[PDB]
């Protein structure tokens, strides 16, 4: 069975066959996401992914191998198999390394690379190339609030008009300020209790979050999860911590009109 979508990654940009080009070995870049053909992809039974009858194809399994469009049945087996973790990776079994963006602008080329649970590493299969843009609601039915760069994220109670609760939830995993799309809910560390702030968009594993069945917001390279603080939304901080499943670490999103 087989169904196609873009696929949407760092900074919003999507994962596009070089030029549009379909000769084998054309680089996948980062280009900003339209309806063209070399940006729609076709997921198929066999774990494939395709673009204008090609496969994405790894042009080796090492760390820094480029991936290209390559003729699907000429292409070595093992270079074409891909498979979309829940979190938002998009991995070859074989060499478990994984799909990366090296870099923010258009026309960075895409590489395999160690899992570091990077932002740089976070993709999103859809057919709605914008962000999707929410209100988190958590503890209290308050609001995830942003307050300005290198500043703590915390709650405040639920206005349709404050523009600082509304986050821009980006196809490369990360949380953005709507209006400011340049900065990133960042957790200032991986170890428990630090402090999550907004921080310029840089591609980093701090960066990355995954909204995971049980309510919470999960951070992959710490598995830590968003935390208000001693259950205290007076202290004004939010931390990751490890999930406890209580209800200062439940996060629903809100669509916005
Ligand atoms: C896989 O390729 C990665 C990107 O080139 C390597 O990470 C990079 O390592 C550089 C040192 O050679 C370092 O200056 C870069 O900051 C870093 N880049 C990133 C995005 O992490 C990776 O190298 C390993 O991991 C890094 C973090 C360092 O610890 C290196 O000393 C390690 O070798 C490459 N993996 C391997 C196994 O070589
Ligand atoms: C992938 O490479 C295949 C092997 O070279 C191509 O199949 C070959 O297509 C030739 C010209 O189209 C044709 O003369 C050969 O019979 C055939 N070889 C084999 C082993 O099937 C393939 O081309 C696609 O598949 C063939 C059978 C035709 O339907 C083509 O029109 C197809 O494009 C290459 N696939 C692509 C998408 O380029
Ligand atoms: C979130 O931010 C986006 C990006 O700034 C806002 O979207 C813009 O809205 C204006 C007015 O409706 C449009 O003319 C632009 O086309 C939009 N730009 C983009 C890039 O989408 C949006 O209004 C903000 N708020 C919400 C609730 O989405
Ligand atoms: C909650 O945080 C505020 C602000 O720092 C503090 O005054 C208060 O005593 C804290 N503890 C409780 C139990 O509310």
């Amino acid at each position: 069975t087989s169904f196609t979508r873009n696929i949407v990654g760092r900074d919003g940009l999507c994962v596009d066959v070089r030029n549009g080009y379909d000769t084998d070995g054309t680089p996948l870049q980062l280009w900003p996401c339209g309806t063209q053909r070399n940006q729609r992809w076709t997921f198929d039974s066999d774990d494939t992914i395709r673009s204008m009858g090609k496969c994405m194809t790894a042009n080796g399994l090492n760390n820094g191998s480029n991936i290209v469009i390559f003729n699907c049945s000429t292409a070595a087996e093992n270079a074409i198999k891909w498979e979309v973790p829940i979190d938002g990776s998009i991995i070859n079994p074989s060499s478990g390394l994984v799909m990366t963006a090296p870099r923010a602008a258009s026309r960075t080329i895409l590489l395999l690379e160690d899992n570091i649970y990077a932002a740089s590493q976070g993709w999103t299969v859809t057919n709605n190339v914008k962000p999707i843009v929410a209100s988190i609601v958590g503890y209290k039915e308050m609001c995830l609030q942003s307050n300005g760069e290198n500043n703590g994220v915390w709650m405040e109670d639920c206005e349709a008009t404050s523009l600082q609760q509304q986050w821009a939830l980006y196809g490369d995993r990360t949380i953005r300020v709507n209006s400011t799309r340049g900065l990133c809910v960042t957790t200032n560390g991986y170890n428990s209790k630090d402090l999550i702030i907004i921080l310029k968009c840089q591609g980093l594993p701090s960066q990355r979050w995954f909204f995971n069945s049980d309510g919470a917001i999960v951070n992959p390279k710490s598995r830590l999860v968003m935390d208000v603080r001693a259950s205290n939304v007076s202290l004004r901080e939010i931390i990751i911590f490890p999930a406890t499943g209580n209800p200062n670490q439940q996060w629903v999103t809100q669509v916005l009109p």
